[PDB]
């Protein structure tokens, strides 16, 4: 329930807009009921409020015959509201309109060409007078009366918000008309419309923002402070000076923006001047919120700068944030990209205490961000953008931005043998013969260059138990071991064990451990951390151990999470195998790793996974408890087992309907899951051969024989049989011997208990 | 260490508001007196809170 | 560092006031009789002792939720009466689990290491 | 079809390859308004002097809307801000990620630079 | 080469990974498989190689 401050909060006045059945500039509909449940009355104006704070006040209607919840509007009004069809407005009863003396209204500079005239006094003069009409600072208008859309802005008005023209309303017009890129440039304003994949981030961030600035007698009552310092942190091109430019737009509140650069550009001595000036300002007006783009900029480590100026810079800024009170309800929030390259100064508590993560987005943020960027575009039908999520893999959202345009531009450049370049005009069917295809965005995929890919994933894994074949037993026990004291905290409660926190899988290479720890996570729905054998050894020779602490704290931050420790076995391996140098069986990063796993509380939700492929070189400190102690053995899967994993594999592909699966299964008794994904790859092969052989006999024959070319026939190879089966059966080996097996047989029987003790039995005695 | 439980209390307090936004108006002026009064942090909150929070000094 | 001081395995006194200062968090049932089990081991170490208790609180915690969901079927499957309300159907961990957690322990110490 | 062109290019390779022949022939390929700016050209003027030929440069593109801006040699004046050990060049480096964000898709201006 | 260099066969007291080969593992384990990169190795003596390359993914 973390999420209820983005509920609208349904209420009778709420109302859904419609489309006017009456052209009247400023004109709704509303029913009888409506008209008596606010008491709106004609002859008066209600109170619209639509999207970026822009409002309207418009002559009502009491035209039963719209429903409940809607409300006509015309397209001015869906300007002066800036809404489309389908946006909620709340609606308010106004009988308190305040009338003006003078008034002056300005044309649009590219609409008053053709006839100038004065068309104001031939049509729109008379056109206010006695119809009632509200006007309002900011009223872009249709001309009806007049021949066609010579449209005038209404700007100066004496009441400033709004009035209705009143005979004391005297209108102007001797002033210059509005520029258009002007107006253009103020319809394009940012609200959470703009913003997708970030739901959560923008809830806390109006929990932490919007509720203290709104209410704040509900802490004064309480007694609870609000904070002061929000930390925006992430890579680059994630969109946070979007959501500055989101809340600024949202609020109301008094807004001031500082760039970074832009105050480390000026002189010494100036700068500071502006930082005081830029508090004082705020401070001026108590609903303000500051922000400051590009943070490290102008406070970096104070053992990195060789300037003194810059350490007075920094001082200055620590002075001004620890002068701000309660009183000024003030929140100052900045954004970087670097958490750790800011002053530790700036850290403490009382100057920056709330971090928000603003993460890679997944693949149905990518989804959302698409649909956002590609809603002017004009798209044929073959586009199909889950596809293109699906395959945009390591793309921010500044990168699919990108991803967009280099598509649009391929889409110009297939035109281009009919686009003149030398001409001054290009002709309207060239204009609008464009549709961007899925050949465009799959030209412009292949050529786009991701700026994400060395960043390590959280995300929640979508391997089902469905994919893998059996191990029912080790299904259950993992659900005993990590599902339960999430979900039942109060058994452990009643009784007095704390759950463990570590498992070891172990067994021969290809059987399913990864997939067993992504299925694990999938079903309790946490997210997924893998670290692979490379990065541990990467560690071990550049003898680089922060990071193993930065791991820990980044699956800390992700509560809760699985972390799954692949290949522990690789740094033993690689410094002597079994038999070793004259070296013991302790390291750098497990050790590293032992330090942070003793420290962590068990508290937060953190499970952590290893897997091993060879499980006698493994450092015994590991095995003590408190640390990594259920061990598993994972075998090589039976029959039932082996029909799962091929029905798995063949998702993908079409395959005849012939192909007995079971009898592959029984065939089949040494193998792994690794051999038979090999000889369905082998298959998947042989057809593809197959299907491009036959169709060079087409080209060959077709072009030799021009005689009729009439048939069209279908594919000669669709759905796989099994000829490629037998075909491809036969270079299939087992990769695991026998005398590995009897090796994990040995090292399970080693982990037996104690020889004795079954039929234990208390003396009953009564 | 103590601001870690002051930072504790205002989780947990922030919980609890949470708990009753089904009821709570963001967009009205005002909120009803029976809403204010109502606040009674409970253990759940504290529990959940201590599950968010993160020490910083381990 | 001067005085060495050797710390044998315990003996059966012990181990029963070991098992008994591993059990004050849980609840037990007044059947189970410590002595007995402190009587069978020898070669059993603190840590074989604490993991027997281990194992013993797992099969409790098993046995009850295994318990709550046919509770949790059987009233949703049947709406008739949902009526009497009763406690726990595993409270206060019986000799049964004992019996069952006894099988899986272990000396972890072999003898060559006490000779050494 | 509203989608935003680029704003910047960087032409990079080893010397002596021709950037500043490229830079000169869409030059005078264009007609649009050109300009050039010479990196050692900046920094071999006075403190507080060179801030002043970025922002006349800018203004002066600003002024005629079809124009291009190219800054050739760019290493010169914006390295790495941790081998400087100046304060005078950081505050170039600002100035020009200043006068950079402050473009906008009104001006129609596209800034073009060249290093090695 | 590098395997050459360090032992030959026989070896020195270490294993069968170094840090170059790591790196390439690394480097080669994270490229995107829609590009069209390929890669080559060649081998005059291929009983010494790292067998962690002739995993499949690679
Ligand atoms: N979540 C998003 N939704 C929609 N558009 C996005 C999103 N994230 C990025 N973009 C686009 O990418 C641009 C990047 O905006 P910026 O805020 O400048 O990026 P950034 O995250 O601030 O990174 P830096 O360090 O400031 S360059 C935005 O202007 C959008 O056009
Ligand atoms: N039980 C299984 N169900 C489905 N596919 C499996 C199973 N076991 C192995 N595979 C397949 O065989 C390959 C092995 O994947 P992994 O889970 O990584 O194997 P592993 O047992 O974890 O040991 P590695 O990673 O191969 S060294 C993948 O291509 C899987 O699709
Ligand atoms: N592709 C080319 N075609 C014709 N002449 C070329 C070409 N590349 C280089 N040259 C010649 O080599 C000269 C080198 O020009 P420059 O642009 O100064 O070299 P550069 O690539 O800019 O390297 P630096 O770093 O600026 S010295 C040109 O003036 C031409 O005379
Ligand atoms: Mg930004
Ligand atoms: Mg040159």
């Amino acid at each position: 329930l973390s999420t209820a401050i983005l509920k609208q909060k349904n209420r009778p006045n709420r109302l859904i807009v419609d489309e006017a059945i009456n052209e009247d500039n400023s004109v709704v509909s509303l029913s009888q009921p409506k008209m008596d449940e606010l008491q709106l009355f004609r002859g008066d104006t209600v109170l619209l409020k639509g999207k970026k704070r822009r409002e309207a006040v418009c002559i009502v209607l009491s035209d039963d015959t719209c429903s409940d919840e809607k409300i006509r509007m015309n397209r001015v009004v869906r300007n002066n509201l800036r809404v489309r069809l389908g946006d909620v407005i709340s609606i308010q009863p106004c009988p308190d309109v305040k009338y003006g003396k003078r008034i002056h209204v300005l044309p649009i500079d590219d609409t008053v060409e053709g006839i100038t005239g004065n068309l104001f006094e031939v049509y729109l003069k008379p056109y206010f007078l006695e119809a009632y009409r509200p006007i309002r600072k900011g009223d872009i208008f249709l001309v009806r009366g007049g021949m066609r859309a010579v449209e005038f802005k209404v700007v100066e008005t004496d009441p400033s918000p709004y009035c209705i023209v009143a005979p004391d309303t005297v209108i102007h017009c001797e002033g210059e008309p509005i520029k258009r890129e002007d107006e253009e440039e103020s319809l394009n304003e940012v609200g959470y419309d703009d913003i997708g994949g970030c739901r959560k981030q923008l809830a806390q961030i109006k929990e932490m923002v919007e509720l203290p600035l709104r209410h704040p007698a509900l802490f004064k009552a309480i007694g609870v402070k609000p904070p002061r310092g929000i930390l925006l942190y992430g890579p680059p091109g994630t969109g946070k000076t979007l959501i500055a430019r989101a809340v600024a737009n949202e609020t109301g509140a008094f807004f001031f923006l500082i760039n970074g650069p832009e105050i480390m550009s000026k002189l010494a001595g100036e700068s500071e001047s502006n930082l005081r000036k830029a508090f004082e300002e705020a401070e001026k007006n108590a609903p303000a919120i500051i922000f400051i783009d590009e943070l490290d900029a102008i406070a970096p480590k104070r053992e990195k700068t060789h300037g003194e100026v810059e350490r007075r810079i920094v001082s200055q800024l620590l002075t001004l944030m620890d002068g701000l009170k309660q009183r000024a309800h003030v929140i100052v929030m900045a954004a970087t990209n670097r958490p750790n390259s800011i002053d530790p100064a700036l850290r403490r508590f009382g100057r920056f205490d709330r971090e928000v993560d603003i993460g890679i987005p997944d693949a149905t943020g990518r989804l959302e961000i698409l649909q956002i960027h590609t809603k002017n575009m004009k798209l044929a039908d073959d586009v199909d953008l889950e596809q293109v999520a699906n395959e945009t893999h390591g793309h921010v959202g500044a990168d699919l931005a990108a991803l967009c345009s280099e598509a649009a531009l391929q889409a110009i450049r297939k035109k281009m043998d009919l686009i003149d370049l030398e001409d001054e005009t290009i002709d309207a069917e060239v204009m609008n013969s464009l549709a961007v295809t899925m050949d465009d965005f799959r030209w412009a995929l292949s050529q786009s260059n991701p700026s994400a890919l060395r960043e390590t994933v959280v995300e929640v894994p979508q391997v089902t138990w469905e994919d893998i074949g059996g191990l029912e037993d080790v299904k259950r026990e993992l659900q005993e071991l990590v599902q339960y004291p999430v979900e039942h905290p109060d058994k452990f409660l009643k009784f007095g064990m704390t759950p463990s926190k570590g498992v070891l899988f172990y067994g021969p290479p290809g059987c399913g451990k990864t997939l067993l720890a992504k299925a694990i996570a999938n079903e309790c729905q946490a997210n997924f951390i893998s670290i692979k054998g490379p990065e541990l050894l990467t560690m071990w020779f550049g003898e680089s151990e922060a990071n193993v602490r930065e791991i820990f704290d980044k699956a800390r931050q992700a509560a809760p999470c699985v972390l799954f420790f692949d290949e522990l076995d690789s740094i033993a391996k690689a410094r002597g195998g079994n038999i070793g140098d004259g070296g013991g069986a302790a390291d750098r990063v497990i050790n590293q790793i032992l330090t942070e796993m003793d420290g962590m509380s068990t508290k937060k939700n953190v499970f952590i996974i290893g897997a091993t492929n060879r499980p006698d070189i493994i450092d015994p400190a590991i095995l003590r408890p408190g640390r990594l102690d259920q061990l598993i053995y994972i075998p090589l899967p039976d029959e039932k087992s082996r029909v799962a994993i091929l029905k798995a594999n063949l998702r993908k592909s079409p395959v005849a309907k012939d192909v007995d699966l079971e009898f592959l299964a029984k065939m089949t008794n040494g193998f792994s899951g690794a051999d038979l994904t090999e000889i369905c790859q082998r298959a998947c092969k042989l057809a593809i051969r197959e299907s491009i052989e036959s169709e060079i006999r087409r080209e060959r024959e077709r072009q030799t024989n021009p005689s009729a070319m009439e048939v069209e026939e279908d594919d000669p190879v669709p759905e796989i049989r099994r000829d490629h089966f037998e075909e491809a059966m036969r270079f299939a080996r087992r990769s695991v011997s026998d005398n590995d097996i009897r090796k994990y047989e040995m090292f399970a029987q080693t982990l037996q208990q104690s020889r004795g003790f079954g039929s234990f039995r208390f003396p009953s005695g009564n």
